[PDB]
Formats: structure tokens, C-alpha cells, sequence
């Protein structure tokens, strides 16, 4: 299975200057629960904003750099190598990868942040006329999670 895993706001912002615009601990639990024991595929810039691989799952980084080597990170060099990865594979970022993958994915796991942030990175446009709502669950507000957010699981028509 090939899925997108993404958090984006009301205008589809996903990033500002190598950072997530928002601080949402609930969405990071959701990412852990969802992708533990599986594979995360990310572009080189996404990997570098994080800085280390996330424990307890395959970290796959797409890049053209033949020197690129990091402990605990497998490297791929074309979009086509993604389809050769065994298991449940989550496209984890960033903008350019989503742009390349959005038409090919089975499945989308979207956290909609009900806010409007300044950003420089965006998730590509999409219509619900292409996606069925498998589930929509409101995240719970908090001292720690202070921004409204909804977990969507969309599957392609
Ligand atoms: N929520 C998120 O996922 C977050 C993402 N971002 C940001 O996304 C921003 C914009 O960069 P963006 O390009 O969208 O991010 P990516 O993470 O997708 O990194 C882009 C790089 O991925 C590699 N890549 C993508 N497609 C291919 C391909 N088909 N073949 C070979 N290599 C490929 C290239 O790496 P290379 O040049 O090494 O070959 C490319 O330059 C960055 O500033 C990053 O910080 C910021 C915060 C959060
Ligand atoms: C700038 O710093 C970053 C840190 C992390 C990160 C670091 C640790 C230690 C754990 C976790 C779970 C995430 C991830 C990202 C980027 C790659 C992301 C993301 C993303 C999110 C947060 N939510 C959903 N739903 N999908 C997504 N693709 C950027």
C-alpha cells in the first residue's frame, strides 16, 4: 500500500522555513501510531529539517546525491524505486514529493489544521470529487494542543 501522510492548514500550508508552522503533539502521536513498523519516504529537504531518522520504522530518503549516506536511512534515487519498497509505504514529505506522488497514491492520511499560517511550502490542490471520506475524526483541544484539527482518511474513487 502507498499512502500520503500529511498535516496541512486551511490554505494547504505544510511548512515555513524548514519548520512546521504549528506545534501539535496529538498529530505526532497520530504519525507514530500510524507509521510504526512501516516505511516513511521523504525528499532530502524533509529529511534535513528533521535531522535524524525516526525510530522503529524504515526511513527512506529520495535524493540525487550519490554521496548521501546516513546511519539508519536507506536512500533511493528515482521516484520509481518507491514502488519497489515492500509493505505499507507513507509519503511523508515534502511539497515536491507530494506533487510527484499525489496522482499515484491509493490512500491519503490528512490532518487538517483549522488555521491560517504563513508558509513557503504547500500541499497540492485536490477535490473531494476524487476522494471518498473513509473517516473524519476531530482532534481534541488541549493545554498542549490548542489548534483545531481533523484527521481525514481519504481513499481514491
Ligand atoms: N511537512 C513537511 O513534509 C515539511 C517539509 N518542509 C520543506 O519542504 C520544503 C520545500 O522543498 P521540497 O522540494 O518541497 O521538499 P522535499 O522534502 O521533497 O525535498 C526536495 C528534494 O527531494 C529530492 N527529490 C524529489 N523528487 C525527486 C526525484 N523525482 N528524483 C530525485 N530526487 C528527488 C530532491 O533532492 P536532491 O536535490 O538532493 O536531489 C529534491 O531537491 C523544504 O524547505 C523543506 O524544509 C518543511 C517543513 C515540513
Ligand atoms: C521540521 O521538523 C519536523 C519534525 C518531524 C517529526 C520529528 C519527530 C521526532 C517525530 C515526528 C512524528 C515528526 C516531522 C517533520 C515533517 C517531515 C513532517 C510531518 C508530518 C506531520 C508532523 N504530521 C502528519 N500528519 N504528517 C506529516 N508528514 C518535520
Amino acid at each position: 500500500t502507498l499512502s500520503i501522510l500529511v498535516a496541512h492548514d486551511l490554505q494547504r500550508v505544510i511548512g515555513f522555513e524548514n519548520q512546521l508552522p504549528w506545534h501539535l503533539p496529538n498529530d505526532l502521536k497520530h504519525v507514530k501510531k500510524l507509521s510504526t513498523g512501516h516505511t516513511l519516504v521523504m525528499g532530502r529537504k524533509t529529511f534535513e529539517s528533521i535531522g535524524k531518522p525516526l525510530p522503529n520504522r524504515r526511513n527512506v530518503v529520495l535524493t540525487s546525491d550519490t554521496s548521501f549516506n546516513v546511519e539508519g536511512v536507506d536512500v533511493i534515487h528515482s521516484i520509481e524505486d518507491i514502488y519497489q519498497l515492500p509493505g505499507h509505504v507513507f509519503i511523508f514529505g515534502g511539497q515536491t514529493l507530494y506533487e510527484e506522488m499525489i496522482d499515484k497514491v491509493d490512500d491519503m492520511y490528512i490532518t487538517v489544521i483549522e488555521g491560517k499560517f504563513r508558509g513557503d511550502t504547500f500541499f497540492p490542490p485536490y477535490t473531494f470529487e476524487d476522494w471518498e471520506v473513509a473517516s473524519s475524526v476531530e482532534g481534541k483541544l488541549d493545554e498542549k494542543n490548542t489548534i483545531p484539527h481533523t484527521f481525514l482518511h481519504l481513499i481514491r474513487k
